[PDB]
């Protein structure tokens, strides 16, 4: 599903994801625009054999298991495919344990690039929520 701004940014608050760690809704909204332009079945294979998945391209290296990752973990205990759902539980709740995990919204790239200090509010304006 490829979602619109305001109907993710309603789908991530239902989720739990407005100021999790500390990290406002608008945060979410700009790391899954920049990761996935929205869309929940985004995929792309890493360099290091690695894919990420969804909307927010949660990488298969730690946290979901695709079964073509050598040495990698499943630390949301998951299989990536749940993570190109159009319902995104399965990736709010492995995100909640990646934002937990020591270097914060860090962990997505695309957010320390391209959304990280930028003014964030900016993807919910306008939204009913």
């Amino acid at each position: 599903k490829v979602f619109g701004r305001c109907e993710l940014a309603a789908a991530m608050k239902r989720h739990g994801l407005d100021n999790y760690r500390g990290y406002s809704l608008g945060n979410w909204v700009c790391a899954a625009k920049f990761e996935s332009n929205f869309n929940t079945q985004a995929t792309n294979r890493n360099t290091d054999g690695s894919t990420d998945y969804g909307i927010l391209q949660i990488n298969s290296r730690w946290w979901c298991n695709d079964g073509r990752t050598p040495g990698s973990r499943n630390l949301c205990n998951i299989p990536c495919s749940a993570l190109l759902s159009s319902d995104i539980t399965a990736s709010v709740n492995c995100a909640k344990k990646i934002v937990s995990d020591g270097n914060g919204m860090n962990a997505w790239v695309a957010w320390r690039n391209r959304c990280k200090g930028t003014d964030v509010q900016a993807w919910i304006r306008g939204c009913r929520l």
